[PDB]
């Protein structure tokens, strides 16, 4: 019943800061951030299986991505039996999408040689699985995508604080960057979900500050979604 | 609409052996084989998770019961819209339950210290949740243990053959065993599941061949489905 929008962006790119001000622009506009919080402490003081990703990948990128997918859909699929879901003309923003987290950052910890055959294919056919059941209401109507350099980003990623991203390189953002680009402005990277070749896309450059500029983007966003 | 019941035993203890002695005894009796088949190949020529856990535990014990457990429910749900669906006196039989996968041979292994903290904490956050969608419609009416000593079953995976458990030792089976026994025997294992509670549990000793005294044992099931 509601329309689901995803902002895709890389790290620190700004999802969490840009949506927040949409965020408070209507009652009928609510919010659901990556579960981030869960990934460093997981629960039913436990244990950081994000930063268990980034010290052994090749060891824990499998468990990590796994994890983190299931988590997602745990969380967006809750926000969609919310309050929200009475309102009158509701939106719903996704701080990333299953997507992303199998073609951008999964996949290119395969081809970084962190999962190897066994681990990816599986990877790949419980994700595909998933989301044919559940997934089947987690369809995006749109998608915005938060354009930003990697250098913008690792440097986002300092002034953000996190102690386990702080030993990322640039060359990993640059991968991952390249890939978000491939997808969402070449669109050349092909999924395995037909339906997102026919889905819309905002594409925002978020190089320069937010709390000042901010009116721009929200104007062309307010443009984008009254088209849907 | 169908009834369900589940086959436990050890590893070689017959199942497979013996629900096929039952499953032609009707055309309203079905079954349900665990997915062994997948495990041993991925791809479906690929790798062999199922191997890969019995070389190197510490490493792929999480990986495998994971995959295992998904790859269970999948081929349950299945079988459950089957033709046998619409059958007037329907019974579908498991090979194995999820409840053996996760409180039999996922938590020995945690015990043998082949998953971490972590690892268990997320293996059982991961069950719980799977278990509470569709498993809705998995829950059981019946249980049928086929007990046998480890010894007994240690010579029958030698007698069956699969290169991969040949490397299995007696403390193995004998750890697996105890499980057994403190749960479908002793009744004093503990679930998560409160249902459990009430569940009826036929035990056959199944120590001494089948193709031969296999009547005896018929008898006992056709009467105890009797009462359901
Ligand atoms: O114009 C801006 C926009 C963002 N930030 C920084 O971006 C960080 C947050 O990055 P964020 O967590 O929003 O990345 P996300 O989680 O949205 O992907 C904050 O600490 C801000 O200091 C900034 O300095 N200037
Ligand atoms: O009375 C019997 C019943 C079974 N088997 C052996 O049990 C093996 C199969 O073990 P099974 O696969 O049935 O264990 P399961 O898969 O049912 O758990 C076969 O190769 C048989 O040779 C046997 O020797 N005598
Ligand atoms: N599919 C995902 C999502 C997140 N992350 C990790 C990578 C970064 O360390 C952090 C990024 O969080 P965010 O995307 O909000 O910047 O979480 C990841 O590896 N894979
Ligand atoms: N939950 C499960 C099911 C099977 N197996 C593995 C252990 C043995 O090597 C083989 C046993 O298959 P079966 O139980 O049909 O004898 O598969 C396992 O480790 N855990
Ligand atoms: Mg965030
Ligand atoms: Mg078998």
């Amino acid at each position: 019943r509601i329309k689901k929008i995803s902002i895709e962006g890389n790290i620190a790119a700004g999802k969490s800061t840009f949506v927040n001000i949409l965020k408070q622009l209507c009652e009928d506009w609510e919010v659901v951030p990556e579960p981030v919080a869960r990934w460093c402490n997981v629960q039913s003081n436990g244990g950081n299986v994000l930063q268990m990703m980034y010290e052994k990948p090749e060891r824990w990128s499998f468990t990590f991505q796994t994890y983190a997918c299931l988590s997602r859909i745990r969380a967006q699929l809750a926000s969609l039996n919310g309050k929200l879901k009475d309102a009158e003309k509701p939106v719903l923003f996704f701080e990333r999408s299953v997507y992303s987290d199998r073609y951008i950052f999964a996949s290119n910890l395969y081809e970084s040689e962190c999962m190897n055959e066994t681990e990816w294919t599986i990877y790949q056919d419980w994700h595909d699985w998933m989301n044919n059941q559940f997934g089947q209401s987690l369809e995006l109507d749109g998608i915005i995508y938060l354009q930003a350099t990697p250098e913008t980003c690792l440097h986002r990623i300092y002034l953000r604080g996190r102690n386990e991203e702080q030993g990322i390189p640039l060359e990993y953002l640059e991968k991952l960057h390249y890939k978000h680009e491939s997808w969402l402005l070449h669109r050349t990277l092909k999924t395995n979900f037909d339906y997102l070749q026919e889905v819309p896309i905002l594409t925002l450059d978020v190089n320069e500050d937010f709390k000042d500029k901010y009116e721009s983007l929200v104007e062309k966003v307010k443009e984008f979604l009254s088209t849907l």
